[PDB]
């Protein structure tokens, strides 16, 4: 008590400005006492920064500190029954209110479990407040430090500095367990170094249970089982199995009998079981309507640019609903498209059909604006229903289109031009044809597909390509897009959505549907020879997973050729089984699925099986899965046959059997062609929990709901030890009940101390020791909305709309500044759609609730008849506004359609109004807002109106003042649920939080935990503990290359020895172990590491895992409220309910393993155990295998003396290795002709490519930012995919592909772009920058235009390079801009003026020249800023091909425009240099309005030769020579040849110099490489430092001879 007089006059600096300083220091100066001190005398901070951040808001100061329900009992209102919790401020008028915290953290460890209390807390008074007549929106002011106004930021850490020895001293002089959670609770801005010390700094209080948990756990362990004891255990469990069970057959293996499972495959896949037929086109409806197009049409203009040119003007002119409602809003510009078609008729004698029939419109069928199939007729009736409603209606809506509008209108008098429907009936009964007809829900004559020449082949595909592609863009329609008539087995078809292909010069094709969005529509295609339709069939699927085919025509048909060309010695065998291949292709394009998905994947099994000569016994028995259509069958009879078709033949059909194997593999990976995206969500979160759970529940633990930190009953810890104690039991010697998970945990104990002892491979080395914002909720993950966003921006945005109409007295609100600022922070007509039409149908309908929610919770603050019965309402009405508790997420069967069109007509009163008033104020919405739905003439959204509007919503305290467990709450920053004495079994804070999330791999979906901030403190430290541990050892590779690579090499020299090798999976490895397993082989580790040979401490390690082992993994809500309406897992959630009936929401078990958690703490079990079992192999059975593991795959070598019929050895390895739970999945192979390792196959002789991954990889993933980057994308999955040595051609076709990917999406075209097309060896010899320079200087073929600024380069660079300077300070000639930089140049390097002239009009287009293309510096900062700081394939595609259309181009000039009015900025300069390359190169006269961004292409050309000098070359600069036979497919590895001159090591050597080069760039954030950090700095489309602080990641590659000396050679 030294400074409690200098403590009051430190805090006299605080004048009384309100009531929360006056009695609070009133009461602090009237005594010198230490014992309230801490309590009453630091409480004023607990004023201050409490009354700032009420301050801040709009917020009423209760100085009480009270509750909820008398603050709402204050004014005249009936308690509504609510629970009471404590808010510090209000602001409580109309009828919604405003409930605050404030909650403070430097941590980021535990600032959000705070927060998520804290909407927790307030978010279970969301089920009984809402029902009181009153909203509220629950903010929180989250803070990493104290920001406070009040004060000036200097006395509150004199507060913090000076009290920390006064409760110290006092402590002393006088709660031992809050006393250092206060210390931790005032600390500053820590850097606070967390290790493995981080337990040991804590008390280890216990449990008085986890010594039963040490009794079912470390007793089998001594760590002292000696290496003689081990070896005489071993010979007589050897000599125990040999007669005991591997004779009378319990066995796992076999000899595969090679001519059996031909048989076994052949009644495996081969229906006959079927009703199937033979021609596949006659099964499936997709295939049907493929073979009717391609084979009825095979065999077989300026009012069509007009035509075209206004109905986008439609579209243009549709998207800003400024027609005061959303009907209208399509049916005026329909009056215009209308009015512009009765004009085509009048335009000329056969106009609307020479031109029409053969273009957009067809019989009694009229296009228009978005996609609509509108069928005309009916607009005749709906511009006179329209006239009829309103007699006076174009005479404002037409000028609306000029006046509060752009006024750019193209029309000629279309707009207040009611048309003669008479004029349009002589059209519209001039010309009808059939109704377009739409099927839900035998004869056969399809050529049998087999007997055609090989020409049309490919015509399937495009036609294919082009329904493919009309798929894809069925996406792009608009979402909402509500139509004119709301509505059924076969249905005519009024008004569809529909999109559009070509075929020919006159025929042309549509597809038909009525559901917007993503999900699965019902399709119907025609086809329109002349004008006259045909229906060629009605088909069912899904359009977010044809993505892939759509320009790949030429590249399946590449590899459908290029497999094909793997069979060059069986000539007419070949011709079998080329076009059946080509029809399997088709048939598993045609059926995307999981059940087609997976069984092809599965056939590898069965190829390896069949190639080696062991199987496990259970394969065929789980090699095929149920099929739920009879679309499943057709690619099993096919691949499945051709199995059939080469694997057995009558003769010996095993001649070539490394190109057969490599071409049935080959056809096994075609299975990954269908994108990976589990066709629906809700059926796979279900399934991936399934997944989860079985073998938990069939071990038998689990449990309902821990407490989450800590504490349990004593019922559920009983299961918990009962599976405890179940699971180690498994003794050495029984051969039943062997599939349990568990250990004989005495033979743990061999293992463990056969490793501690030094004669494994592995030992206790253990070198350079390990001992050194928005958050969600965890129930729905997969998603990409919390419910906690889903109020938090809510209330934000309502809080800021709430100011800015009190300021005044505005009393109204925006109809858009409502839909504004959302728009805003999560992603003015233009400016809201600029980037509103940038999101996804699930962004879509949350966006429409929040829009709904936010009006509400707006509608809610100005607040201040049943007896129209038509059905009952205590059984429709009020018993379903029970039943649901809300009238917002109403269903939709337990009513019908024509109810919300009856009862929602109700008469007008004043609960409705006309005159719709789009200036909208706020407090009459409850008659004014009802309306627009009212006068659209949807039913649903203005039911819910109507049903939420009519009112349907019904002394101790002075020794306790020192802050307790009874007091925790009452400061903020107290710190109250940080670790202060930590569990046994948990934190002491959390208890491992995790969540379900699958990852949609190939077959199955591999599973993911949701971590919390704290689990995944605790997991990083464990998972690098075992890094540093797995470093010291040999035989893993979960990171290391290098042994990987040398399991590779030395795994091949055993195969092309002829030697014998294993190869393993393991079935369900992730649920199969528990943590408590790994405490007890940590138990009897010494890890001496040699700094102190000595026995290391693991007490925070062993503590830290038993939280692991009581880990909280939460269920998914929709897995739980799926199996709320009504499958052992959802047979078992049911027999939850017959208990304490709570939700089955937390739930821990023992066995868990999150699958890349603990991952590599198991790799080291599955590295040990692994070479445990391999070590007793050397004794036991006399040879030498050596065993890797990828902790999830193993592979043993086999070294045999002096062929398979020691197979009494292998599946006993099986039966040793089954003991551990490492169960041998029943997918391993082991033989001696094909190993893997990690889908790396290693046959004799050779090495598989396995083509289709990589060319299906490159096909997927075509992710969307820049067609640099996009095309980067596919630049670097090439290099991928010609490194396993494909081709040349397929590598061009993907290419084009990507190609016509940009130009299909109005990008246009650039010499950047995709890369080139027939690159035959660029690959080899160099990254991006050499293959930029052959696509660029191909165009210059005749080599005489660009061999002079190759002069340049010379001359540049050989002055650049060392041995002289000659300006190394370019610095500045450059980066001017593009053209005088490279006038500089060339007059530098010596020649006349007339060069610059002739040269600098050879101009390109740029788009993002300035900017970029805005879809939402130079990249060479973030690419560094990358390197040193450290929604499917389908639906972001289409959110690119819609923000390219949109107002992107941006000049320096502030401001976008299109791409095509550039291109409108365009001439034409027939004169040999815009005729170089059509729309590509321009002349300047060319381009001579819009020059600006004509930059010149030279420029980029001559700095892609220095980049080619910078990262490579010395032979870049000379000319491009002449090439000048192999078998073809004689593919082999060929190695790089890069002679780079820069110096390595560029990590830093670019960082520094960015100073040398630019300032201010990195004040805000070598001889030669700074000259070419120079050449991105200015321009951002080279490609230079990222493949230099990066490699090259190949450097192997193997190519076909073919592609070699077919190629080029550029020699020095």
């Amino acid at each position: 008590d030294e400074y409690v007089q200098e403590l009051k006059g430190l805090i006299r600096k605080h004048i009384p400005d309100r009531c929360e300083f006056a009695h609070q220091k009133v009461t602090f100066l009237s005594q010198v006492h230490p014992s309230p001190l801490l309590t009453e005398g630091f409480k004023l901070l607990s004023s201050l920064v409490e009354l700032e951040s009420c301050e801040a808001h709009a917020c009423q100061a209760n100085t009480d500190q009270r509750f909820v329900d008398v603050i709402l009992s204050d004014n005249g209102i009936l308690c509504p029954t609510l629970p009471k919790v404590i808010p510090d401020g209000f602001k409580l008028t109309g009828k919604t209110l405003i409930l605050l915290e404030t909650f403070v953290r430097v941590n980021p460890d535990e600032f959000e479990k705070k927060w998520k209390a804290d909407m927790s807390k307030l978010l279970n008074l969301k089920h009984d407040l809402q029902k009181s007549g009153v909203t509220l929106v629950p903010i929180v002011d989250g803070r990493s430090n104290y920001n406070n106004r009040f004060v000036a930021d200097w006395v509150i850490e004199r507060m913090r500095w000076l009290l920390i020895e006064i409760l110290k001293a006092s402590k002393s002089m006088l709660e031992d367990q809050e006393y250092q959670r206060l210390i931790h609770s005032l600390s500053n801005v820590k850097n606070q170094s967390l290790g493995l010390e981080n337990l040991e700094h804590l008390k280890r209080n216990s449990l008085d249970y986890d010594e039963r948990l040490n009794e079912s756990l470390f007793i089998g362990l001594k760590g002292d089982i000696r290496e003689s004891t081990v070896r005489e255990e071993l010979i007589k469990l050897k000599m125990w199995f040999k007669d005991e069970v591997f004779s009378k057959g319990l066995g796992k293996f076999k000899l595969t009998d090679r001519r059996e499972l031909l048989e076994s495959l052949s009644s495996l896949g081969a229906h006959l079981d079927s009703d199937v037929s033979s021609c596949p086109f006659c099964n499936n409806k997709l295939m049907e309507i493929v073979y009717n197009v391609t084979f009825s049409s095979v065999e077989r203009t300026n009012i069509e640019k007009h035509y075209l040119s206004v109905l986008s003007l439609c579209n243009k002119i549709k998207g800003l609903k400024v027609f005061n409602t959303r009907r209208n809003t399509l049916l005026f510009l329909d009056l215009i498209m209308v009015n512009l078609m009765v004009d085509i008729s009048e335009s000329c004698q056969d106009a609307i059909e020479s031109l029409r029939k053969s273009g957009l419109i067809v019989g009694q069928m009229v296009m228009l604006v978005n996609d609509r199939v509108l069928d005309i007729l009916e607009a005749i009736k709906l511009i006179r229903k329209k006239i009829g409603t309103n007699p006076n209606w174009v005479k404002n809506c037409s000028k609306i289109l000029e006046r509060s509008h752009p006024e750019i209108w193209l029309q000629l008098n279309t707009l207040i031009r009611q048309p003669d429907f008479n004029s349009l009936i002589s059209i519209a009964q001039y010309l009808v044809s059939d109704r377009p007809i739409m099927r839900y829900s035998k004869i056969c004559r399809h050529k049998l597909f087999q007997e055609m020449s090989s020409f049309e082949q490919m015509r399937l595909f495009k036609t294919l390509s082009s329904i493919s592609l009309s798929l894809i863009n069925s996406m792009k329609t608009s979402f909402s897009s509500r139509l004119l008539v709301n509505e059924f087995g076969n249905v005519r078809l009024r008004e569809c959505y529909a999109q559009r292909f070509y075929l020919a010069e006159s025929l042309v094709g549509f597809l038909f549907y009525q559901k917007t969005g993503e999900r699965s529509r019902c399709y119907s295609v025609y086809l329109s020879d002349n004008g006259v339709m045909s229906e060629q069939g009605s088909f069912y699927c899904d359009p977010k997973r044809f993505f892939l085919p759509v320009f790949s025509d030429e590249v399946l048909a590449g590899m459908c050729e290029e497999m094909t060309s793997w069979l060059d010695f069986d000539t007419g065998l070949m011709n079998d089984t080329g076009p059946i291949l080509r029809l399997l292709v088709l048939a598993i394009l045609c059926s995307p699925s999981k059940r087609n998905q997976t069984f092809l994947q599965g056939l590898r099994y069965f190829l390896m099986a069949f190639a080696n000569q062991i199987h496990h016994i259970d394969l065929i028995s789980k090699l095929v899965v149920e099929c739920k259509s009879s679309s499943e069958v057709v690619v099993q009879r096919l691949a499945v046959g051709l199995f059939i078709r080469l694997l057995g033949g009558e003769s010996d059909a095993s001649s070539f059997f490394s190109r057969r194997f490599k071409y049935l593999l080959n056809v096994s990976y075609l299975c990954h062609l269908i994108t990976k995206e589990t066709p629906d969500r809700l059926t796979d979160q279900i399934k991936c929990f399934e997944k989860f759970i079985e073998p938990k529940v069939k071990f038998g633990c689990a449990v309902v709901n821990p407490s989450l930190n800590g504490k349990l009953t004593v019922d559920q810890e009983d299961i918990m030890i009962n599976g405890l104690k179940k699971f180690f039991s498994k003794s050495l010697r029984d051969t039943e009940d062997v599939q349990t998970p568990g250990v004989c945990k005495e033979l743990l104990n061999y293992c463990v101390s056969l490793f501690n002892r030094g004669k494994l491979k592995v030992s206790g080395e253990l070198k350079n020791n390990p001992f050194r914002v928005v958050i969600p909720k965890l129930d729905e993950l997969g998603n990409i909305l919390s419910t906690y966003d889903k109020e938090k921006l809510v209330s934000a945005c309502v809080s800021s709309m709430a100011e800015r109409f009190k300021t005044k007295g505005r009393y109204n609100l925006d109809p858009e500044s409502t839909d504004y600022l959302i728009l805003k922070n999560l992603t003015s007509q233009e400016e809201l759609s600029l980037m509103y039409e940038t999101l996804t149908e699930e962004q879509v309908e949350s966006f429409n609730e929040i829009k709904y929610d936010v009006q509400v919770a707006l509608a809610k603050m100005a607040d201040n008849s049943p007896f129209g019965v038509m059905k009952e309402i205590r059984a429709e009405v009020s018993l379903h506004e029970v039943k649901d508790f809300d009238p917002d997420v109403l269903p939709s069967d337990v009513y019908k359609e024509l109810c919300d069109a009856v009862y929602k007509s109700s008469e007008k009163c004043n609960f409705f109004l006309e005159e719709v008033l789009d200036v909208c104020p706020l407090g009459l919405l409850l008659k004014n807002l009802t309306t627009s739905s009212y006068m659209e003439e949807e039913y649903f959204m203005c039911f819910k109106y109507l049903l939420i509007q009519g009112h349907f919503d019904q002394a101790d305290k002075l020794d306790k003042s020192y802050f307790t467990n009874a007091a925790l709450r009452n400061l903020c920053f107290y710190s109250e649920d940080s670790p202060t004495e930590f569990t046994s079994i948990s934190s002491n804070s959390g208890n491992l939080k995790f969540g379900l999330s699958y990852k949609e791999q190939v077959g199955s979906n591999r599973e993911l935990y949701v971590g919390d901030l704290n689990t995944k403190l605790m997991t990083r430290l464990v998972e690098d503990f075992s890094e540093a541990v797995g470093n010291s050892m040999k035989y893993t590779c979960l990171n290391s290359e290098k042994e990987f690579e040398r399991a590779i090499c030395d795994m091949k020299m055993a195969v092309n020895n002829g030697d014998l090798s294993c190869s393993y999976d393991h079935s369900k490895w992730g649920p199969t172990m528990s943590p408590a397993l790994f405490l007890a082989l940590l138990q009897m580790l010494e890890l001496r590491t040699p700094v102190d040979r000595s026995k290391i401490d693991l007490d925070s390690v062993k503590s830290i895992l038993k939280w692991h082992l009581h880990k909280v993994v939460e269920v998914p809500i929709n897995v739980a409220e799926a199996y709320c309406i009504g499958s052992l897992s959802e047979e078992f959630f049911h027999q939850t309910m017959q208990l304490s009936g709570q939700i089955p929401s937390h739930i821990m078990s023992v066995l868990d393993m999150g699958q890349g958690i603990l991952h590599n703490t198991s790799d080291l079990y599955g590295l040990i155990t692994e070479q445990f079992l391999c070590y007793a192999l050397d004794l036991l059975y006399d040879v030498i295998p050596v065993s890797y593991t990828s902790s999830d795959d193993q592979i043993t070598l086999v070294k045999t003396p002096s062929a398979a019929e020691w197979l009494e050895m292998i599946c006993f390895h099986e039966f040793l290795s089954s003991k551990l739970n490492k169960f041998v999945s029943p997918k391993s192979v082991i033989g001696t002709f094909v190993a893997e390792f990690k889908s790396r196959f290693f046959v004799m002789g050779e090495e598989t490519p396995l083509l289709t991954k990589f060319v299906s990889a490159a096909l997927h993933n075509v992710k969307c930012k820049t067609p640099t980057q996009l095309s980067e994308t596919i630049d670097t999955i090439c290099d991928q995919c010609i490194a396993n040595g494909v081709s040349t051609k397929i590598v061009a076709r993907i290419s084009k592909r990507v190609n016509q990917l940009i130009r299909y999406s109005g990008y246009g075209d650039t010499p950047f772009g995709a890369i080139e097309d027939q690159d035959v060896k660029d690959w080899v010899d160099g990254s991006r920058g050499y293959r930029l320079q052959r696509k660029i200087e191909a165009i210059f073929y005749d080599d005489k235009e660009t061999s002079f600024i190759r002069n340049c380069a010379r001359k540049v660079f050989n002055d650049i390079k060392r041995g002289r300077i000659f300006e190394e300070n370019l610095i500045n000639l450059i980066g001017r801009g593009g053209d005088e930089a490279l006038t500089g140049f060339l007059q530098y390097a010596g020649c006349s003026e007339q060069e610059v002239n002739r040269v600098l009009n050879y101009r390109w287009v740029n788009l993002s020249s300035f900017g970029d293309l805005r879809l939402v510096v130079p990249t060479l900062i973030k690419t560094l800023q990358s390197k040193l700081s450290r929604s499917s394939v389908a639906s972001g595609f289409i959110g690119f091909c819609k923000s390219m259309g949109s107002k992107c181009v941006r000049d320096g000039k502030g401001g976008f425009l299109y791409i095509k009015e550039v291109y409108s900025g365009i001439n034409v300069c027939i004169c040999e240099i815009c005729a170089l390359k059509p729309k590509i190169i321009y002349c300047n006269d060319s381009l001579n309005k819009v020059s600006q961004f004509s930059k010149p292409i030279l420029w980029d050309y001559f700095s892609l030769v220095l980049t080619n000098a910078c990262e490579l070359g010395e032979w870049v600069f000379s000319t491009v020579k002449e090439p000048q036979l192999n078998n073809q497919n004689f593919f082999w590895a060929v190695k790089p040849k890069v002679v780079r001159q820069i110096e390595d090591q560029l990590g830093m050597n670019h960082v520094l110099q960015s100073i040398r080069r630019n300032y201010p760039v990195l004040f805000d954030e070598l001889k030669f490489l700074d000259v070419c950090i120079a050449l991105d700095m200015m321009n951002e489309n080279l490609g230079i430092i990222s493949h230099l602080l990066k490699t090259r990641d190949n450097s192997v590659y193997i190519v076909k001879q073919s592609d070699c000396a077919l190629a080029h050679i550029r020699q020095s």
